[PDB]
């Protein structure tokens, strides 16, 4: 019933689109923010148009790029100016860290020997590429990009937004994570350790984690250390964002804080439900869609 207002970041395609969708069709005033400011207009303006021109007030798109201060300092500038309040942040914005090199399908049977490791529970240390067709490549530029992005530009944003939605009678945060974020991937004994602690967790020890993975992985000491072989920036920077989540979850206790691994339309279901959680919903649970 109350007007509300929400960010999505990383919105204007994939599953953030489908919860900026079914956001704005509750009645919520939704800003999309995207990396790029021509793809979130057009994004805005697909979505106007399928729900009605009655909704072109409920949409608006800002541009935001999470790995940048200045970026996240303007948005915040913007929704203040215009609304002065928010109730809803949906941390999507998202790298992996990974690209395909030749055939870009043999990707799915990298992902498939990682989820595998679900259902054994052995994680494998040594890294096994299925087909000379096509290679993952985790190059170490793009694993300081992954974390910067996957990490830091989900606390900058949090950080930058929290004196807003504190003015909230019922503030929400969503990190929409991923199943690689799961401990079984984590190789690591020790960061595994910081990861799993619930009493005597800190901001700074996580960010021990981060900065000591990123030298091992410059070092080319992935294997030696037993770090993932495969997905590597992308399944530590995610278990950190879950463990980050339950940080900011005892911080807030007036909020509710969750993380979600998520077609596009249903996957977008368990986040979208998790931003109009009821008032007690949990706070610092890791969902896999449906709990």
């Amino acid at each position: 019933a109350t007007k509300r207002y929400a960010v999505v970041t990383g919105a204007n395609k994939g599953i953030g689109f489908e919860i900026c969708k079914q956001l704005a069709s509750k009645g919520i005033t939704v800003i999309l923010a995207s990396r790029d400011e021509k793809r979130g207009i057009e994004a805005r303006e697909r979505l106007i148009k399928e729900l009605g021109s009655e909704f072109g007030d409920y949409v608006v798109s800002q541009q935001l790029d999470v790995a940048d201060p200045a970026s996240v300092a303007a948005l915040v500038d913007f929704i203040k100016t215009k609304f002065g309040s928010l109730d809803i942040l949906v941390n999507n914005a998202g790298l992996n860290g990974t690209y395909m090199e030749g055939d870009a399908s043999v990707l799915n049977d990298y992902v498939e020997a990682e989820f595998k490791t679900f259902q054994s529970g052995a994680a494998k240390t040594e890294p096994y590429h299925p087909k000379a067709t096509g290679r993952l490549v985790e190059t170490v530029e793009h694993a300081k990009e992954c974390i910067e992005t996957n990490y830091y530009g989900s606390k900058r944003v949090t950080e930058a937004l929290i004196p807003l939605l504190q003015q909230s009678d019922s503030p929400r945060i969503v990190n929409v994570s991923s199943t690689l974020s799961s401990l079984v991937f984590q190789t690591n004994e020790w960061a595994k350790g910081v990861f799993s602690s619930e009493e005597g967790l800190t901001e700074e020890k996580l960010e021990e984690v981060l900065a000591e993975f990123l030298k091992d992985f410059i070092d080319g000491k992935q294997q030696e250390k037993q770090w993932p072989p495969h997905f590597s920036a992308y399944k530590v920077s995610k278990a950190a964002l879950n463990a980050y989540t339950r940080i900011i979850a005892k911080k807030y206790p007036s909020f509710r804080i969750n993380a979600v691994c998520p077609t596009d339309a249903e996957a977008a279901e368990a986040p979208v439900k998790l931003a109009l959680l009821p008032q007690g919903g949990p706070s610092g649970c890791f969902f896999f869609r449906d709990e």
